[PDB]
């Protein structure tokens, strides 16, 4: 039936943000981001629905819509306009942009995939980055209709007291850093997202955990204030980068594992850089470090046979990737 | 004769900003932008002349110079350095940059057309965007020689009173929005530009009008202050985008018409975004939304046979485009 | 022996910033940038060593490592994090970023060279630009560990008194402008760099000198404060651009010489633009004008047989380039 098929597609899109396609994973992600905030859940689901509908009415590929490729850029757009909204919870007018902006996610996801299909790169999260970045710039904090939260560049040195670092909270920055991948800051939401990852592929779960760890460690190395680390804002780019490079696209080996750790570190440092830069505009580093770091590590060409990049046409969860590559 | 041929080329370049090649259209555009301000007219004509001369002395293609492709990026550069000049009218020293910057328009119009000819995209207005953006950044408002007008990021919520919206002025935002492509804010100038468009191809005129309408409507939807709408600053990117997508490059159908309306809306929202972003640097959104939106809609690939993208080698006014496509 | 071969590679990398491969040139550059500041010398040498080691352990091409292609992006990264460091000389902890950031130079130098090898363009200094730009954004002036110098956008008109211009200092802006490629402001360092260039190829030395001259002249034309000109900050992009376009990649003719002068002027104006832009973020224009201008002049396509672009696989010092081209 068309309705159940479409809802399967939107569930797969919800799960696809973290490289997993299973529908049960989508249900778990949706449940977690309902646990965090039901308003963000409604906005993100509306974004996914409208993005998939646009991909349908734009005659996009049906084998890519059915895999959630055209819906994972809508859930994030909805969620992150429900996050950066100063108007508070249940500002229903905000759903009107959530539709319109989501409708532009497929177009970008097509256009950039005509610039990137020549080098066989995925359009990781760039539709979301472009769309929500232009939304938050167009509206801004000083807007009558859809004001956004005020992000302001640092104007003084942080007062970091290293004797008060909460190591339990520092460890909990891992689940929340994975939770923050959807913009959710609730450790239960991060744990449910991690269960959703583990159900599909354990390698993705492990790489997300170590990506959060690398992000928090990088934030510690560059003297990031502890509140941002505890909140999980320093990890989600690293989690996604570690998932993407380590196993999903590169076949999983120890050399690819080290490359994924390096990509997580590069994505964390670039996340700090882009947070400090875009804070001048009042913008967040919404998955930009991920796109830049994952693309600069996928474009990497090495004479090492162990670092092998799979064709996008034959990419699946890392275990199936390695089985396919060993079968050749 | 070389002189009359060169003046025909500069007239075609003046007209080509709005996708029209006729020389009579160029004369009408020049007359309109003399009606607005003769100083801007002199600067823009100097820019066109110097850009075409540079394209001649750089051994550029003579079938593209003769079509005004190397002159439409000089008229805008001259006009928009005569617009963003705090020194006032008839500051003759300003002509010295107007030459130099214009001389860099062909080079970009070649260089970018080596990066874009692989995907068969036109270098829409990027020479102008890069050149005048680096000019206004290099000089800035605080410069002894060629100071520019002060564009400053918003620091408080607008005091918009919706009972005082002047619907006649809101409608007049369409002709002035069309005339603002060249920087002119005079409704008579916009009307003359619209006559110039209509003489060549009625579809371009209709798409420019509905592009201005979409720009003003988008500005209303995102609570843009009414002065900017009345001035026509919220439409010109939308007008150009609607001209480009709807008929000029995509063959004209109802699906392409809807896509052109969507591109106008996307260009308006991206224009607000880029105005809010570049205002930090003190820069205007000088045709950047057009380039980004038109390129992201031309790169769009759909399985719909009605949305057909013509090769650039066989692109002309939309009526001839459709006749050629139906003849196949 | 591996040790002497590796040190030869790092010397060639040190020299390769200015397009010269000789090891004696590398020794002279290192001596000059020890004369300027030994701390910057230590940081830059550490950057070169770590970048070459990373290129070795990433299975990069050994015919490119042996030519210093993977080391010239590390010397600059080390030098320019030792320059933009508010902590003062001999802050040994700064060596820890100098390693990590340098290790990311090869990856970019590979990734961008997969995007640019399709148009046969070199990755000029983009690894350095991206890496140090994200370092200086991530840390910034307000950082507890590795604070950077405060670059702040202009907030008032300069008080330039044209009767006090020191023409001897204005001329000395040429050697110091050449020496500022590596960050050194000492005229003796610039002279030693110029000797190092002249030993390898006189055309590179001449083009560097006239590039500094074009940079200082452009700075004079756009009313740049005299302190920046004397310091040599307005020339190094122009010197490098004149070296690259005039002889190194384009075969050396009078038309290519004029094109190199034009590229130096464009790089100087773009350097002012990018200094004014990136100063909002607190960032310097660290070789960005060079990459943008050299790439937009290499992508230039002309019907002039004298303006000929050599394949990167057969590029050497300009004299050998012309001999090869005449031999055909």
């Amino acid at each position: 039936s068309p309705v159940f098929q479409f809802f399967d597609w939107v569930l797969r899109g919800t799960s696809q943000v973290m490289f997993v396609n299973n529908p049960l994973s989508g249900i778990l992600i949706i449940l977690g981001l309902f646990i965090q905030n039901p308003w963000w859940a409604i906005s993100g689901c509306l974004g996914t629905i409208m993005s998939t509908l646009t991909a349908l009415i734009l005659s996009q590929d049906k084998s890519a819509i059915a895999a959630g490729f055209h819906g994972y850029n809508g859930v994030l757009v909805g969620l992150l306009m429900a996050v950066f909204s100063d108007k508070g919870d249940y500002y229903w007018w905000l759903l009107l942009p959530v539709i319109i902006m989501s409708m532009s996610c497929p177009i970008l996801s097509s256009a950039l995939g005509t610039i990137f299909s020549k080098w066989d790169l995925p359009v990781f999260t760039l539709p979301f980055n472009i769309t929500v970045t232009l939304y938050l710039a167009a509206t801004g904090h000083y807007n009558l209709f859809f004001p956004t939260t005020l992000l302001q560049p640092a104007s003084a040195m942080p007062n970091i007291t290293w004797s008060e670092v909460q190591v339990p909270l520092l460890l909990r920055a891992i689940p929340v850093g994975i939770g923050q991948v959807y913009g959710c800051d609730n450790p239960w939401t991060g744990g449910i997202f991690l269960i959703a990852l583990f159900i599909s592929s354990p390698l993705i779960c492990l790489h997300a955990a170590i990506g959060s760890t690398m992000g928090m460690l990088a934030a510690l190395t560059i003297a990031t204030p502890f509140d941002s680390i505890y909140f999980g804002l320093c990890g989600f780019n690293s989690t996604l980068a570690c998932i993407a490079i380590g196993g999903m696209f590169y076949v999983i080996t120890w050399q690819t594992h080290l490359l994924a750790i390096a990509c997580a570190l590069f994505a964390a440092y670039l996340g700090a850089a882009l947070a400090n830069m875009l804070s001048v505009f009042g913008l967040p580093p919404c998955t930009w470090p991920f796109c830049l770091s994952a693309l600069t590590f996928l474009l990497l060409t090495t004479n090492n046979p162990a670092i092998y990049k799979l064709p996008l046409s034959k990419v699946t969860y890392p275990e199936a990737n390695r089985i396919y590559y060993l079968s050749q």
